């Protein structure tokens, strides 16, 4: 609309996928050398009173005098009035002039048609200027990074969520963590007053009766050998029969639903039912026990306390025969011993409330307030996994998704009873994803693709959202990502890596995959439905950083040979 | 696009949004989470 | 290999619970890591496989 100045040059070949454009002049490229890199934009005529705008992707110089060549690519129109459509309907003719794109065109077309506003950094070209995109689109649908390492991922995502949280509408958000690092990122002054609860290996609680059937069916169980039929089909047997005696009020109960069930009581049981004998005698079509006394109803005593039985015997007087299912199960008795044994899991076999006592089925609602916490404000929770093992990973995570998906659900559905929707937002942020969403992967990981899979499906419509991170996006699971409206592109240099991340991005030709590999360290790239355009943006650093201290190696060994008193470490290790 | 015997020739169109359209504190009392 | 990790361990705690991160950094250098750490081979060699793996994922912070 305004003046735009003096032009550049002109063109000299057209197309709808492609246009070329050539300058002649050296004083002219230098002085707008800026403006004129990958990424940025710049206006074309199609006749008088309309406006095209077009993406610079790719740029050569050649010298014969010299020779500049500029290709671009055309995205939508613009008019005088200021009004910018999209889709393109012209082909612009030769012997039409072109001009740069000056920030103050920008900013008004970003302000005016720009429904609610939200920040996300500064262009390039001026910093003093703030790239906005709309309010609603983005932090309600699936968004998605990926970057190299050193291009300054997570401190990026940090900036964003403090700025979702009002720290330079109260919202809901969970991180999880592999390496201790955003902790610090929200330690504000106390006074500050929004809440943080923060988690760990000593403190979290989170019941073993919660789980699906997929989750309990592999922690205590492998189904290798010979023997997986039968193990499952007795296990769900004992598992059930022995939920109702603890809830008895309750009705129609299934292997999946949710109430106290001790464990230990379990293994007696099938312990008890590896050394069965039955007897054959008149009237005495059951088990018999070492005191002479038969049985009627299994599930009333084998619970209680082991039993021995007499021996197997073929007399006619005594008549014993062995039971059916005496003898396989040996192994899987010892296997749940010992990951009962293991002290490092205590958290999950046998945990304590506050005062001392184990839980019980009613303290369900705290469990998740935990994640949820206090309601008109803000309550970033912040879980951490190191001191996790390897294996109970992908366990934990799916139950702590299901959680929270349950919870959607149900607080959509005590709304739509009324009319209104939801005011409760929840974003999910699941960093280092390659580790426990693989590809590649097989059942090793079967349980947490699936408790992930449910929000990039249905989320959306129940009101929580993911945000994954990666920094190797190529043995990346191929759903996670598809499901994702917006993406953020930083720094990526292996070659795989560009060539899948271009693939799954639909309006990236040869360019924009140049532009990727030369970005400097605090710039990224942007591409979705969230702002108006593509765009190519500069972030300040976050405050307080996050640090994640560490053991450094060098420093240390350049001190003393200190005495490592292995007796008293020895002896605070019990292990007992 | 359309591909195969049916039409008269390969083609693209576009279609017209169907009306009508398809949709699908003590808050947490269902301990049996169902 | 469990050794030395369990050591770690347990030196961990104390010194955290001090206040201190970790002052004793060990470096285990493993040679011809394919005669004894096969990507296609049987349960004879599961025992280590496994051991050796607990610190590739949970080594840095003790
Ligand atoms: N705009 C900026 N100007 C100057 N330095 C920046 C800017 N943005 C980021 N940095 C620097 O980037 C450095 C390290 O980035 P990190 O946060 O370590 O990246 P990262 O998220 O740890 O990626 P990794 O290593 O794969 S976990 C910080 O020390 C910052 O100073
Ligand atoms: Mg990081």
């Amino acid at each position: 609309m305004p003046d735009l100045g003096t032009p550049i040059g002109s063109v000299t070949d057209s197309s709808p996928s492609l246009i070329r454009i050539e300058i002649s002049s050296a004083e002219d490229f230098e002085k707008y050398k800026s403006m004129l890199g990958v990424g940025q934009y710049l206006l074309v005529a199609s006749g008088n009173n309309l406006y095209l705008l077009a993406s610079i992707t790719g740029v050569r110089a050649t010298h014969v005098n010299f020779r500049f060549q500029i290709d671009t690519q055309p995205i939508g129109t613009l008019s005088e009035d200021g009004e910018f459509s999209r889709g393109s309907h012209s082909l612009p003719v030769p012997t039409e002039y072109a001009y740069v794109t000056p920030p103050a065109v920008l900013e008004g077309i970003f302000s005016h048609q720009i429904k609610s506003p939200f920040a996300l950094g500064t262009l390039g070209i001026s910093p003093d200027i703030k790239l906005k995109i709309d309010g609603d689109r983005f932090f309600s649908k699936h968004v998605a990074v990926v970057g190299s390492t050193g291009s300054g991922k997570s401190c990026a995502v940090a900036k964003i969520l403090q700025t979702a949280v009002g720290i330079e509408k109260n919202s809901h958000i969970v991180i999880f963590d592999i390496h201790a690092e955003y902790a610090a990122a929200f330690n504000l002054e106390a006074g500050e007053a929004f809440t943080l609860n923060l988690l760990g290996v000593d403190n979290l609680r989170l019941p073993y009766w919660l789980m699906n059937a997929q989750e309990l069916e592999q922690i205590f169980i492998e189904s290798n050998e010979h023997n997986s039929h039968n193990q499952i089909s007795q296990f769900r047997h004992a598992v059930v029969r022995n939920k109702c005696k603890h809830n008895p009020t309750l009705t129609n109960l299934s292997f999946d639903t949710p109430v106290y069930f001790s464990i230990d009581e379990v293994v007696t049981y099938l312990e008890n039912m590896n050394n069965e004998v039955i007897g054959k005698l008149a009237g005495e079509g059951k088990p018999k026990l070492a005191n002479e006394t038969l049985v009627s109803d299994r599930d009333e005593l084998y619970f209680d306390a082991v039993q021995s039985f007499i021996v197997a015997s073929q007399a006619a007087a005594t008549k014993a025969s062995n039971g059916p299912f005496n003898g396989e199960f040996d192994r899987m008795i010892l296997r749940l011993h010992t990951r009962l044994a293991d002290p490092r899991l205590q958290f999950l076999f046998y945990p304590k409330k506050e005062d001392g006592e184990d839980l019980a089925t009613g303290d369900f609602a705290d469990v998740v307030r935990q994640f949820v916490g206090y309601m008109t404000k803000s309550n970033v929770s912040i879980i951490d996994l190191s001191g996790i093992p390897f294996e109970v990973l992908s366990i934990v995570v799916s139950l702590i998704s299901r959680m929270i998906f349950d919870f959607g659900f149900h607080y959509s559905k005590n709304r739509h009873v009324g009319g209104a929707v939801s005011d409760v937002p929840i974003l999910v942020v699941c960093e280092e994803a390659h580790n426990y969403l693989p590809r590649s992967g097989g059942a090793a990981y079967d349980a947490s693709r699936k408790s992930i899979e449910r929000i990039a499906k249905e989320g959306r419509k129940y009101g929580v959202t993911l945000m994954v991170v990666s920094q190797r996006p190529s043995e990346v699971s191929e759903t996670i990502f598809s499901q994702c409206s917006n993406f953020i592109s930083l720094r990526l240099t292996n070659a795989v890596d560009q060539t899948y991340v271009k693939s799954l991005l639909p309006d990236l030709s040869a360019g924009l995959g140049d532009l990727l590999p030369n970005l400097a360290q605090g710039e990224f790239l942007i591409v979705g439905d969230a702002p108006l355009m593509p765009t190519v943006g500069h972030f300040a650093l976050p405050v307080p950083e996050p640090h994640s201290r560490s053991v450094n190696y060098l420093q240390e060994w350049n001190s003393g040979w200190r005495h490592v008193d292995f007796d008293s470490v020895i002896d605070r290790w019990r292990g007992k």
